[PDB]
């Protein structure tokens, strides 16, 4: 009588009509007094006996089996199921009626094909699971395992490797310390950066706009850290509600992916202004705003399967309510794996490829412009110290080509200036005057007039400081900031993005493959070190924003 004993645990035993109107052991009356009097045979007046419950429950089971064999969609599955799983099917028919269970056409076909795991997942996403989760879990487990374990042992604790981490000092001492540091450092730093970009930056370039959302993504996550620190200090125990847990989870992964996308935009935008600069600083800004809105809305849509799933679970053995750290429904690991594998490819690797190659083109272009300005001054310094006509004509020729290449290059100042603008035409014209004078010294150098061409070098010095040096004065300083910028971003990927996304796939891959993951400790440290991006983000603003440097230095 295992089926009879199983149902008693699910339906309970009550001798009075109660709201789930039912009575006895899961005997449905109506959707109640009149339906009970003719079912028993007498006027029970709402209260039945302990003996009449058993007699009516034993008849409900015999009828639940007859309907199964009567049904053309329930009989073949029932004939394929082992006696343990047969009770689970009868448990559903006992609860949802013959017709209700017959609606699960796809899962019943899976159960017939002995695919217990696939059938379990299908049953986990239904109104049945939504209305009675604890009830459905026990029945679903009976299908998946084929044992009575779901009714013998109630949930008590997680795996040993997780239970030690959730009670160890790594989570209860190390994490809140690191999180506290980030809060003190990242909140006012990004707080001031957002202030500078909005109320102190009067350029409003596409770079400022991307950095403003970067600081905003930082702020919208760091503000919740006081609740995050308290969570860990008290032994990974959440007492603030399920909705507020899913908020922190949402804003955590949001800043995680906004940072990557806004890093790719900034890096590409700043690289694009050097290779092929344009001249619509007002339109390119509006575009950059729209791109930010598109990114902001795209992440709001992609973090939906994080807002809406149960992310809290009470662990009896630990007496704590964990947020995020433990997955309440171990049947969704298949969905979780694909989800974080999609993001790791399309929102991690793909933006990393565009981010890395952007600095490849950016640094090289800034390195070439540096070499031109250096070849110019060096060859101009040789002429004043060369005696033979060979070194004079040779230095003039190398200086000529150096100025012809710098003419095609974008000056550090005219970044948002289009190549057809007057500013660019005056820049190039400054070289046309210089190049012409080099030909006037080459005219003498090629006509054998050695010393007369050396005197022209002093004339070339005047043209350098007047028309050229003004634009290329601090081009080597701009290259150094770009290199440091490439280093800052590379470090942010090496510490905050790559360990998280890599382990996120590995973590859910092992729970899907073995039911436990030994990288659980690394998974937690990865997620912890991922929050450092908002502490490294101020270094990005320092190397990109010029107005932010002023407010950074003046403050300290
Ligand atoms: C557009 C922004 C705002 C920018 C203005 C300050 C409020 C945030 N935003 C972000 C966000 C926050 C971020 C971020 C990226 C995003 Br897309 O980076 C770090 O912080 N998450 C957001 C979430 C919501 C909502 O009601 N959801 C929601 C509610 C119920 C259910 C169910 N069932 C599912 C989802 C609304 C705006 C959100
Ligand atoms: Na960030």
């Amino acid at each position: 009588s295992n089926i009879f004993e199983m149902l008693r645990i699910d339906e309970g035993l009550r001798l009075k009509i109660y709201k789930d109107y039912t009575i006895g052991i899961g005997h449905l009356l109506t959707k109640a007094k009149s339906e009970l009097d003719k079912a028993i045979g007498r006027n029970t007046n709402g209260v039945i006996t302990k003996d009449e419950a058993e007699k009516l429950f034993n008849q409900d089971v015999d009828a639940a089996v007859r309907g199964i064999l009567r049904n053309a969609k329930l009989k073949p599955v029932y004939d394929s199921l082992d006696a343990v799983r047969r009770a689970a099917l009868i448990n559903m028919v006992f609860q949802m009626g013959e017709t209700g269970v017959a609606g699960f056409t796809n899962s019943l076909r899976m159960l017939q094909q002995k695919r217990w795991d696939e059938a379990a997942v299908n049953l986990a996403k239904s109104r049945w699971y939504n209305q009675t989760p604890n009830r459905a879990k026990r029945v679903i487990t009976t299908f998946r395992t084929g044992t009575w374990d779901a009714y013998i042992y109630e949930f008590f604790s997680v795996d040993e490797f997780s239970a030690s981490v959730l009670t160890g000092k790594l989570t209860t001492v190390f994490l809140p310390i690191v999180y506290t540091i980030v809060f003190v450092v990242a909140l006012p730093s990004n707080g001031m950066a957002l202030w500078v970009f909005l109320f102190r930056t009067k350029k409003k370039a596409p770079a400022v706009i991307y950095m403003a959302n970067l600081a905003l993504a930082d702020l919208l996550s760091v503000i919740w850290f006081p609740l995050k620190i308290a969570y860990h200090i008290h032994g990974n125990n959440w007492i603030y509600g399920e909705a507020l847990c899913n908020v922190l989870i949402g804003f955590f992964y949001a800043n995680m992916y906004c940072s990557i996308l806004f890093l790719t935009c900034l890096s590409v935008q700043r690289a694009w202004e050097i290779v092929n600069p344009m001249g619509h600083s007002r339109k390119k800004a509006n575009i950059a705003i729209g791109i930010s809105l598109a990114i902001w809305l795209l992440i709001l849509l992609v973090t939906i399967p994080l807002y809406v799933v149960k992310q809290t679970i009470f662990i009896p053995a630990l007496q704590i309510t964990t947020c995020h750290d433990v997955l309440p429904e171990q049947l969704l690991v298949g969905d979780m794996f694909n989800y974080f594998l999609s993001l790791a490819i399309g929102v991690f690797l793909f933006p990393a490829f565009l981010t890395a190659s952007a600095y490849v083109l950016m640094i090289r272009a800034l390195a070439d412009l540096e070499d031109n300005w250096e070849t110019l001054n060096d060859n101009l310094k040789v002429i004043e110290k060369a005696d033979n006509a060979a070194q004079v004509k040779d230095a003039l020729t190398k200086m000529r080509a150096a100025a012809l290449d710098a003419q095609k290059a974008t000056p550090p100042k005219l970044e948002d200036k289009s190549p057809d603008s007057p500013e660019m035409k005056d820049f190039r014209h400054g070289f046309d005057i210089l190049v012409g004078q080099i030909d006037d010294a080459l005219k003498l150098a090629n006509e054998g007039k050695v010393k007369e061409a050396q005197a022209a070098a002093e004339q070339l010095k005047t043209t350098r400081n007047a028309y050229i040096q003004k634009y290329l004065e601090n081009s080597e300083k701009k290259r150094k900031r770009a290199i440091k910028l490439a280093v800052t971003v590379a470090a942010m990927y090496l510490i905050c993005f790559t360990p998280s996304n890599l382990l996120l796939v590995v973590h859910y891959f092992l729970i899907k493959s073995q039911g436990q993951s030994h990288v659980y400790a690394l998974y937690i440290v990865a997620l912890c070190l991922s929050t450092l991006n908002s502490c490294i983000d101020p270094f990005v603003y320092y190397f990109v924003s010029h107005d932010f440097r002023d407010h950074a230095k003046n403050a300290l």
